[PDB]
């Protein structure tokens, strides 16, 4: 195998909920802790939760695993299926009412247009001008405001 690998990629953080219902502490926790990358997210999840290939009975709990906590035919089988729990992706979508997520840039920047011409968030300040689609944005925006602007009568 070969790559250019030129310059450095996206610095994405990965999470692994692991929620044991063997667990006598309630309420039911989850396993915390991060990764900076995939493959360390894989040895942990697998082996620091899997098990390694010395555990007979492998299962994995997820807080939400669409298995519901069912064993497989093979490790393979249940080292495959965590490969969902990854879904690693470079960038989310910029619309709240979206929570979609794309791998290619073009996909999302392309996809984005294919929302609406204006913003759902928009500057709640009368006579303002911008956009945006995270009320923390609009609220970041307002700090600004406080003050006011005597000059120009027309803006
Ligand atoms: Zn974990
Ligand atoms: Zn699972
Ligand atoms: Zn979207
Ligand atoms: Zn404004």
């Amino acid at each position: 195998g070969s790559s250019g690998s030129s310059g450095q990629p996206i610095k994405q953080e990965l999470s692994c909920k692991w929620i044991d219902e063997a667990q006598l502490s309630r309420p039911k926790k989850s396993c915390d802790r991060t990764f900076s990358t995939m493959h360390e997210l894989v040895t942990h999840v697998t082996m620091e939760h899997v098990g390694g290939p010395e555990q007979n009975n492998h299962v994995c709990y997820w807080e939400e695993c669409p298995r519901e906590g069912k064993s497989f035919k093979a490790k393979y089988k249940l080292v495959n299926h965590i490969r969902v729990h990854t879904g690693e992706k470079p960038f989310p979508c910029p619309f709240p009412g979206c929570g979609k997520i794309f791998a290619r840039s073009e996909n999302l920047k392309i996809h984005k247009r294919t929302h609406t011409g204006e913003k759902p968030f928009k500057c709640e300040f009368e006579g303002c001008d911008r956009r945006f689609a995270n009320s923390s944005d609009r609220k970041k925006h307002m700090h600004v405001h406080t003050s006011d602007k005597s000059g120009p009568s027309s803006g």
